[PDB]
DNA sequence: TGTATGTATGTATGTATGCATACATACATACATACA
């Protein structure tokens, strides 16, 4: 299959995907998002200590790019809800 | 006290395999811990 039609392919697949998921009831989205979170449970309890390692490194490169696009409202917001939670937990 | 850094949990998105099923990935949300 070429280039071209692997992404003619996947872009119907998205698409069936796409009305799909509009069409659930909030009943579904919720019993799918809890497989979900199954699955993703089920796959954090077997995982090796480097594979766990690897995965957090991974994670803590991702927040940092994910910080570093942030504009200033949204540094800011973050900010304050921080020092929010640190006065909660101070007082 | 407040912000930088780390991570436990959750999910939007894409797709390999049998349009739906059933994962799998990437990345966010939300708090927690380290540190100035």
């Amino acid at each position: 299959e070429t280039s071209e039609e692997r992404a003619a392919r996947l872009a119907k697949m998205s698409a069936y995907a796409a009305q799909r998921l509009a069409n659930e009831s909030p009943e579904q989205r919720a019993t799918r998002l809890k497989r979900m979170s199954e699955y993703a449970a089920k796959r954090l309890s077997s995982e090796t200590r480097e594979q766990r390692a690897i995965r957090l490194a991974r994670m803590s490169a991702y927040a940092a790019r994910r910080l570093a696009n942030e504009t200033p409202a949204q540094r800011q917001a973050r900010l304050l809800r921080m020092s929010a939670y640190a006065a909660k937990r101070q007082a």
